[PDB]
């Protein structure tokens, strides 16, 4: 229905706004673009599902997220990919992990404050009905 189309359009507007706020935070610059293979050739071999905030924007626009839970799975993937690829004790790796954990915690904290639980529940029920 048009009511259901209006629900998913509101979801995409909400998700673009959250993603924009993460993408403009200087701490998260490293997560804004896919890994350049000419800089990091072994990335695509080690990380089986690359994810970055530009890819999340592309996926919103392709109507790939029908719930905030599905969006948060891709934020969680950005974080787990960073922890997996940069596991060492050296400060370079520790800084990336701290930023990855901050990106995840920030996304979760925005959604906790700004997502209506009944809006998420409606999305989940339209999703389950398809
Ligand atoms: C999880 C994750 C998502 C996206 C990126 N993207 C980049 O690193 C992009 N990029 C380049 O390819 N070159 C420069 C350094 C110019 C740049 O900004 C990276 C990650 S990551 O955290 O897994 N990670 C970044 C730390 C260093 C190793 C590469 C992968």
């Amino acid at each position: 229905s048009m009511q259901e189309e209006d629900t998913f359009r509101e979801l995409r507007i909400f998700l673009r706004n959250v993603t924009h706020r993460l993408a403009i935070d200087k701490r998260f610059r490293v997560f804004t673009k896919p890994v350049d293979p000419d800089e990091v050739p072994d990335y695509v071999t080690v990380i089986k599902q690359p994810m970055d905030l530009s890819s999340v924007i592309s996926k919103i626009d392709l109507h790939k997220y029908l719930t905030v839970k599905d969006y948060l799975r891709d934020i969680d993937l950005i974080c787990s990919n960073a922890l997996e690829y940069n596991p060492d004790r050296d400060p370079g790796d520790r800084l990336i992990r701290h930023r990855a954990c901050a990106l995840r915690d920030t996304a979760y904290a925005i959604i906790k404050e700004e997502l209506d639980e009944d809006f998420e529940q409606l999305c989940e029920e339209i999703q389950e009905s398809r």
